[PDB]
DNA sequence: CGGCCTACG
DNA sequence: CGTA
DNA sequence: GCCG
């Protein structure tokens, strides 16, 4: 019955299996750390499929038959049933490779390859990291310099607060032009590491050299940290607060209003959801999806889009809003 | 056996 | 590589 | 790790 793909399922935002999905996504996580995405989107799957039951799982039976459960899945949830503990999650977690890798991949500039190599080099704590600086680009640099910020999860508050500073400085330089917000906040989340912002204008080419406008507004009024013709720029934010600041994660992408729609739809998540689809369109509908547009490669045209509803139906897929994109 | 989302900065 |  |  559970439909194998995640974009071919409601997944709401609070669900009724977070104590198996989690540990999955523990073991998930490690898979990456150890360089095998295969079995990071196993896992990933399998707690996803977790996310979209309608009740607890209480007995091993209830796994039959569902997508991406096998017998690694199944032994993890099977144990966590009958023990409330996986003996492999628990050993992943406290294990000091698994804590340094999620400490290092943590910081805005690091991925799993430069965590890894300074792991092999004997690097362990942040401090370790800032006693080494020529050892970091610009970019780990502001991220090992705001961390304490940004390891604070983003509010709703502030988010509405940045919108207004985003819109402020989006119409000073370009009247006509909107924001919208994305990422998980559009999918109902309260909180997030980061807020995603997508800026268009209503008629096609006026956004051309949008986003430096922008960002100098922005730098002009002190509001930027850090940053760096471009389309998507990902920085770091002054936000004032009572009496002082917070430096947090801001994400602005502009695009062509006739691509409106497909940013929208990638910019909005999540993560899973957006690799789901994309590997639904292109492995059942042979059509090529990305943020710019939805490619039939036989024909050589592109889908015109008015709406997200009109990408879902022309992968034949039922409509799901975003708040049931939480996969 | 091999595939596993995508492309910009 | 990073965004992730 | 799971699946086409
Ligand atoms: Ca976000
Ligand atoms: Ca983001
Ligand atoms: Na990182």
């Amino acid at each position: 019955w559970m439909p194998a793909y995640a974009c071919q399922r409601p997944t709401p935002l609070t669900h009724h299996n977070t104590g198996l999905s989690e540990a999955l996504e523990i073991l998930a996580e490690a898979a990456g750390f150890e360089g095998s995405e295969g079995r990071l989107l196993t896992f990933c799957r399998a707690a996803s499929v977790l996310k979209a039951l309608p009740s607890p799982v209480t007995t091993l039976s209830q796994l039959q038959g569902l997508p991406h459960f096998g017998e690694h899945s199944s032994r993890v949830v099977q144990e966590l049933l009958e023990h409330g503990v996986c003996e492999e999650v628990e050993r992943v977690r406290r294990s000091e490779r698994y804590q340094t890798m999620k400490l290092f991949t943590q910081i805005f500039g690091v991925g799993v390859k430069t965590a890894d190599r300074w792991y092999r080099e004997g690097l362990r704590t942040l401090d370790d990291l800032r006693e080494q600086p020529q050892k970091l680009t610009q970019q780990q640099k502001a991220g090992l310099q705001h961390h304490q910020d940004l390891s604070t999860p983003v509010l709703r508050s502030d988010v509405d607060a940045l919108q207004q500073v985003v819109e402020e400085a989006v119409g000073q330089a370009l009247p006509g032009a909107t924001v919208t917000l994305t990422g998980g906040f559009r999918r109902g989340k309260l909180q997030g590491h980061d807020v995603d912002f997508l800026i268009t204008h209503p008629k096609e080419g006026q956004e051309a050299g949008l986003l430096p406008r922008v960002m100098c507004r922005l730098q002009d009024q002190g509001l930027i940290l850090y940053h760096q013709a471009f389309e998507r720029s990902f920085c770091i934010f002054r936000l004032p607060q009572p009496g002082s600041w917070k430096a947090v994660r801001v994400d602005l992408v502009v695009a062509p209003v006739s691509q409106f729609p497909f940013a929208l739809l990638g910019w909005t998540g999540s993560k899973l959801f957006q690799r789901e689809l994309r590997r639904f369109s292109r492995k059942e509908k042979g059509l090529w999806l990305n943020s710019h547009g939805l490619f039939d490669p036989e024909q050589k045209t592109f889908f015109q889009a008015a709406s997200e509803e009109d990408i879902f139906r022309h992968l034949g897929l039922e409509y799901l809003p975003p708040e049931q994109r939480n996969a």
